[PDB]
């Protein structure tokens, strides 16, 4: 698709077979989610955003489908608002900035 | 342009007749810049992402260029630890996602 930025750029994603929704996020380096069920151990981790650092969960090798294409990779449970997908698993699903 | 992701979308923005840099942000409501002068009245805010809240200076109607292209809108400084180009200005020079 091609998406316009007027509202958050929300979109489906599927993970372990549930349906989620999640932020398209390009100043993320990571991808955070929500709490949800996931497989496997998780080890703690600590990032930051604009407030400053939190305690999250790593999962790694995590499949997750984002508006119909494929991605694998290191997904981090923690408290955010909102599912954001970040550049690791952007870039596998081709997705470009544009103007 | 179009622009991957294997990077942080980092791109030249000029305010205030500066030069600096900042991160074309589509997971970001506002733009927010580090400390810096700017002119007209500001007024107290607070924002969050990750992590919790900075209080910032809100100044409206600014200009500002990013890549050469020109947007106007508010712009929030304090103390973020990097320049970031949200949603309400890049609306403004047609910025989508794509894949
Ligand atoms: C996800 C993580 C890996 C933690 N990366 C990010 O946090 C990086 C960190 C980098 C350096 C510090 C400054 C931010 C840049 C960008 N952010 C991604 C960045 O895209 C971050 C993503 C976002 C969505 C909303 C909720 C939280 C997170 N958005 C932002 O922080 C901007 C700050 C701003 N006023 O515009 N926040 C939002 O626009 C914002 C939106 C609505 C809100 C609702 C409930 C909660 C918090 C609220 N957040």
């Amino acid at each position: 698709p091609q998406i316009t930025l007027w509202q958050r750029p929300l979109v489906t994603i599927k993970i372990g077979g549930q349906l989620k929704e999640a932020l398209l996020d390009t100043g993320a380096d990571d991808t955070v989610l929500e709490e949800m069920s996931l497989p496997g151990r998780w080890k703690p981790k600590m990032i930051t955003g604009i407030g400053g650092f939190i305690k999250v969960r790593q999962y790694d090798q995590i499949l997750i489908e984002i508006c119909g294409h494929k991605a694998i990779g290191t997904v981090l449970v923690g408290p955010t608002p909102v599912n954001i997908i970040g550049r690791n698993m952007l870039t596998q699903i081709g997705c470009t900035l544009n103007f």
